[PDB]
């Protein structure tokens, strides 16, 4: 019984990636930063990544290799502003998930830390 299975498995992340990406999609600043006309495959990459990370299927890494996230975000201008907006849509996406307090909190803390860590603009 992993964290993965406990929070609701695959359909929880689908829900989370989906709700996060609607928030991202409708963001004046974040949206033009996702350089795809179609945001479907980006959603998908997130969904899979989160699954894998929390102890679900290793699909992400069998499709793309290692996550090396800080490396993969290297092309992008991720400063305090971009991070804070990313967070706003994650919070909203986590909230809608309506997970039990402790499971919510662990997932949130991770997401917070990871974004804080993703900031890569010497500033
Ligand atoms: C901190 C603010 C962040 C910004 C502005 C940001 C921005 C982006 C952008 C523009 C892309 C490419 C999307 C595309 O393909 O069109 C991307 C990819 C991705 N992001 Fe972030 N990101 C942030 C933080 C995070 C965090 C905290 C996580 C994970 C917990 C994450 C997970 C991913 C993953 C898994 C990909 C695709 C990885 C792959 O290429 O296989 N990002 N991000």
């Amino acid at each position: 019984m992993t964290f993965y299975e406990a929070v609701g498995g695959e359909e929880t992340f689908t829900r989370l990636a989906r709700r996060f990406y609607e928030g991202v999609a409708a963001d004046p600043v974040l949206r033009p930063m996702y350089p795809e006309e179609d945001l479907g495959p980006a959603e998908e990459r997130l969904r899979l990544f989160l699954m894998q990370y929390w102890g679900g299927p290793r699909t992400y890494s069998e499709r793309r290799g290692h996550p090396r996230l800080r490396m993969r975000h290297f092309p992008y201008r991720i400063g305090a502003e971009e991070r804070d907006r990313w967070l706003t849509h994650m919070r909203a996406a986590v909230d809608d998930l309506a997970l039990p307090a402790h499971l919510e909190q662990q997932l949130w803390e991770y997401l917070v830390y990871a974004a804080y860590a993703m900031v890569n603009v010497p500033e």
